[PDB]
Formats: structure tokens, sequence, C-alpha cells
DNA sequence: TGCAGGCTAGCCTGCA
DNA sequence: TGCAGGCTAGCCTGCA
């Protein structure tokens, strides 16, 4: 799909991982209509205020890319982002954001520009 | 685990993918009293009249064993009896059999001596 | 007890 | 349209 391409260039077995990633989160936003673009012209225009590009969340919050399981914010802004980003601890959610991690809805927020990163507050 | 190698011996990539079969058929059939020492008792003594051995059926019909689907009766009697054994068209099963392939019950036999060979009755 | 990981039934797709 | 296969949410387990 040259779609998946499309948004990952907008940024080893890492590299491969991100592509598998990207290409399920297509698939997921293809079904929704004004969806793709919505998170194409999201990643692309930076400072400008976003909507909400989601995808549906599991009871666990865990979504699993090849193999993979993780959460779906963090895989998101692990590749449009930071790679470094170690958890979810590190990733605090803006106001302007209706479908957070951590809001218990069944829909979930993967736009990377909707969380700001933060330093651990853990120990 | 012990059992698994203790019913394996009574019968490359297939050797390790029947390793992975009898594991997961065991951990299966140890959930049910008197079921793993009722397929020991049948895969030794061969031409004696033996009792049903079930695992549950999937809607499918088919099993799935370390990344690969078939169905379950195939996936025994190829490990415990002919591993040339092509498809369910070559294996009618026994009338002693209380519940064989293609029956649709949610309980099949894996029992590999409760079901004869045959030759393929298609084209 | 939060975190990580393996296994697969069900679901979906592609194919002759 | 029977047959084969890939992807994963849910389930289960092990661990510090
Ligand atoms: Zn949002
Ligand atoms: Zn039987």
């Amino acid at each position: 799909s040259p779609a998946v391409k499309r948004l990952l260039g907008w940024k080893d077995e890492e590299e491969k991982w991100a592509e598998k990633a990207v290409d399920a989160l297509v698939k997921k936003l293809k079904k929704k209509k004004g969806a793709m673009e919505e998170l194409e012209k999201a990643l692309s225009s930076p400072g400008q205020p976003s909507k909400c590009v989601t995808i549906p969340r599991s009871l666990d919050g865990r979504l699993q890319v090849s193999h993979r399981k993780g959460l779906p914010h963090v895989i998101y802004c692990r590749v449009w982002r930071w790679p470094d980003l170690q958890s979810h601890h590190e990733l605090k959610p803006l106001d302007i954001c209706e479908f957070p991690f951590g809001s218990k809805q069944k829909e979930v927020c993967i736009n990377p520009y909707h969380y700001k990163r933060v330093e651990s507050p853990v120990l």
C-alpha cells in the first residue's frame, strides 16, 4: 500500500516494525470516512489545531502489531515523534484531545500531536 | 512437559511441529479427568476397543497449532499413524466413535485409532 | 500487581 | 466455493 509509505516518510527490525504498524493503522482508518486525510493533514501541519484521528480501543488497552503488543498512543508517538519514548508514563495528553488514553472510551486517539512528552513521574 | 514426550514416542520442521501439537493436545486433555490416561492406554493397545478422547471443536473445524491451521482429527492421525495422510478425504471414522469429525458436535475425537484410512473418493 | 509475552479461535482475504 | 493462510483481541501465564 502506497498510503502507508506516504504517511511513514513524514517522521533494521524497528524500521520494519513501524511499516507493519502504519499498515494496520491505515487499514483501520481507511474504513472511517475523512480520517486517513485527517491524519495526513496532522503529521504535515505541526502547530495548527488538529482534530481526533481515532481507532477502537481493546479491553486491555494494548494494540498488537506484528507479534508485539503495546499501547496504541505510545506506538504511534514512537513512530511519528520519539522512537526513544519509553512508556505511557512519558506521555501526557492535550486538553483539545477528545478521546485520550486513560479515559475508558471505546475509541482512542492515535494522533501523535494530541499528546505532549513529559519526564517520568515514577520513583 | 514429560507427558508430551511420553505420548510422542508412541508413533526437521515436522519433527518440531508434532512436538508443539502434542503439547497443546496434552494441555487440553489434562483439564478433563481420566482423559490423558485414556489416550495413553489407546496409543499402546492398538486392536483393543478404545473409548473417545475428545477436545472441543471450533466453528471452523480447524485446530491451529504453532501458526498452522488444520483439521484436529487429521493432525493427530498424522502424528500417531500416517505422516503422509494428505486430507480428511483419506480418513473415514469407526462406528464405535461417538464424536467424529463431520458431526457438528462441540466435542471432537482426536483418537487416531477411532478413524480408519481410505483411498480418496474425489475425481 | 503493573508489566510483558505466548498461543490461538475467529475473522478476513485470495485464490482457482 | 472448498481450501489455505495471515492478523490479532482476548485469554492465560510468569514474573519481580
Ligand atoms: Zn484526540
Ligand atoms: Zn471417538
